[PDB]
């Protein structure tokens, strides 16, 4: 029948453009299933990294009568991207900030399409947002969102014809979010101050001087802009 997602990406479902998705590192092809029920996209593209992912989404392909509209693809991160694909959309979803901004990097020679991305970070969201500088991408919309407790972030970016600089605290914090600040920012940045200060608990100042002074400066960053 219909498939439903969880919140975090029915989130994301809703900055989809018509067209194609492309979903790397699929959780099970669910997303294009998802997009494609729901008349967001024609098409999709659904990269499973390993054998497991992998097997699961041709079976849930299959299952939802989807085989001639979503293509399921072996690979790791943007190796899945071939040349004749035309892709509307990336998504990246379920990672890390740090492992999305590798996947991009790694990857930049499969953007010549200029794709909008719709990025999900777990964590870190600040190394998606220097690789996305670095990528001739624009922040359009962000989302902080919580679900079962967790903070998570939507980043959507788009191709611009000049890099677009972003200050030290727009990279950390987001360009867009920083504009709203919502429950789930204060939130977010109260259990990163949380966590920072307990590092301190577990770390002698006589023997920790240089990985100490980076966690003040952090912490004082976060103490302004709260």
């Amino acid at each position: 029948g219909m498939i439903s997602l969880n919140n975090r990406l029915t989130t994301v479902s809703r900055f989809l453009k018509q067209g194609t998705i492309a979903d790397i590192g699929s959780d099970h092809a669910y997303l294009p299933i998802y997009a494609i029920q729901n008349h967001l996209c024609e098409c999709g593209i659904a990269g499973e990294v390993i054998q497991g992912p992998f097997q699961a989404a041709v079976k849930n392909v299959a299952a939802n009568q989807l085989v001639d509209r979503i293509d399921v693809r072996l690979g790791d991160g943007l190796s899945v991207i071939q040349p004749e694909d035309v892709i509307d959309n990336i998504t990246i979803c379920g990672m890390g900030g740090p492992l999305i901004a590798k996947i991009l990097k790694d990857g930049q020679d499969k953007l010549s399409q200029h794709p909008r991305l719709i990025l999900q970070s777990n964590i870190q969201t600040e190394n998606l947002r220097q690789t996305l500088q670095q990528l001739n991408y624009e922040i359009i919309d962000e989302i902080i969102m919580e679900e079962k407790g967790h903070i998570y972030e939507i980043v959507v970016a788009e191709y611009s014809t000049e890099l677009i600089e972003l200050s030290s605290d727009e990279l950390k914090f987001g360009p867009k979010l920083l504009n709203n600040k919502n429950e789930y920012f204060i939130k977010k940045w109260q259990r990163e101050l949380e966590a920072l200060y307990h590092i301190k608990s577990k770390l002698n100042t006589e023997q920790h001087h240089q990985r100490l002074a980076q966690i003040n400066d952090e912490i004082a960053v976060i103490e302004r802009v709260l």
